């Protein structure tokens, strides 16, 4: 069962966590009877859609080369609208396989945040005093 | 040449406002030439990715009987998301037409309707799905809107 592995972490410090990932599923499928065909990764955010691992993904599934896509967790495939991108996979025949966080909670923030922030310019100005309020209010209330 | 039409509000009261969306992609379309196949209607939030109408559109473009879907914005097909579903239809052969661009003018209540949910959800994966630290910030963050 040819299988691809997709592994992400937000941030550039957490470069060491990746790998940590890449190994898990990589032990996983070898030891599942899977031949691992390739190992995508991406250092970014699951809100960035045009991720360049994650389009190399897209196109690879595409081509119907692999069989299954391997996650740690479905965060790590895409924050929101992962049900598009599993019907996507489904169409040219590849299932998602989630082997199983807890962890992060600063990559929820932080994701939060993002969101708040694009939202309030749609809400009151790309550049208005108002979205500035709510993102400096949220961002204090989260402190607590 | 073969088109279907995406339409959506998110709330019942609006059901006049869906009506005017429908209304507006028939004759862009009769004047594009181009023969509407089926029209394809949800009265749901952009977040929900489970519209029972959406559904069927996903199964309309997957049977390659559609070559064209049309919306008024973007906004109307998901909140998040688009450009995996843009792939999906793209593979089908399908193109979305976007009537418009930068033209949302009343939008503004659906985009804090939909940043409440976002906020409540996030607030849940945070501190706990029934926790009182994620009723804190729902509570201040909805007192900050108001302001």
């Amino acid at each position: 069962i040819r299988a691809v592995i997709y592994a992400r972490v937000s941030s550039s410090d957490q470069k060491e966590d990746l790998e940590r990932q890449i190994n898990y599923l990589t032990n996983y499928a070898t030891a599942k009877g899977y031949k691992v065909v390739e190992v995508l990764k991406d250092i970014a955010s699951g809100l960035n859609t045009q991720r360049k691992g994650l389009l190399k993904l897209f196109k690879l599934v595409e081509g119907r080369s692999v069989d299954v896509v391997l996650i740690t967790y479905k965060d790590r495939l895409t924050r929101f609208g992962f049900e598009y991108i599993e019907e996507l996979f489904s169409t040219m025949g590849v299932k998602i396989e989630v082997v199983f966080p807890k962890d992060a909670t600063q990559e929820l923030v932080e994701d939060l945040i993002s969101i708040i922030t694009s939202f309030a310019g749609k809400i009151y100005g790309m550049r208005s005093h108002k979205k500035t309020v709510l993102v400096q209010g949220v961002k204090k209330l989260i402190g607590e």
